[PDB]
């Protein structure tokens, strides 16, 4: 497993294709694609615990956390609310123990202050995150 | 005991749960659950290679196979539209070689004939599928 993939959905407009790649086994994970719909500024963006949309997003349970392992910081959406993302991540994995193929990726409403907000909302949309080609 | 899920959706009416669960890392895998919205009868029942739904159930691409593993024969609608899944499988798996956790289940237009139709000389198209996730 070197390579996952995660379509995001929710019940408003917010969507997008978000890509993952790790090609040495503990090595850092690239994560990149586009997310559409948004509200133009900053969206938390997490892997939560489980691959689970019997409930939508709401059903993913928890931040990942064997920051926290599925602290992935935000995403920025432009004027047009359109986020273009390309990070790069050592602590999530796709293998072993943080290991987050099965988890779900969530976009949420409201920046994450990463705990550095000086004293994220609802789920907008989410994936389960799977193996891809 | 290891736990996932998988939410069966399509272009369609189709739509499900499906639950499994392995008590041990060697041990078989319980798949249960219930589909709606199919035609009464047979529909095959297969985990496909990759949790890939960029393209409908189509990005799924082929049966999972490193019978091929992601072969789980059919499940079978009532007169309701609503199939019932209680199976036990001991090829796939939850995790190693044939785990099936980020990969894809799909449920198929027609039966699978598992290779026994009587003319060795056919699922079809694939109603609804969801990418495996691990469960609570
Ligand atoms: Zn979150
Ligand atoms: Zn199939």
């Amino acid at each position: 497993a070197t390579k996952a993939v995660c379509v995001l959905k929710g019940d408003g407009p917010v969507q997008g294709i978000i890509n993952f790649e790790q090609k040495e086994s503990n090595g850092p994970v690239k994560v990149w694609g586009s997310i559409k719909g948004l509200t133009e500024g900053l969206h938390g963006f997490h892997v939560h615990e489980f691959g689970d949309n019997t409930a939508g997003c709401t059903s993913a349970g928890p931040h990942f956390n064997p920051r926290r392992v599925g602290d992935l910081g935000n995403v920025t959406a432009d004027k047009d609310g359109v986020a273009d993302v390309s990070i790069e991540d050592s602590v999530i994995s796709l293998s072993g123990d943080h290991c987050i193929i099965g988890r779900t990726l969530v976009v949420h409403e409201k920046a994450d202050d990463l705990g550095k907000g000086g004293n994220a909302g609802s789920r907008l949309a989410c994936g389960v995150i799977g193996i891809a080609q």
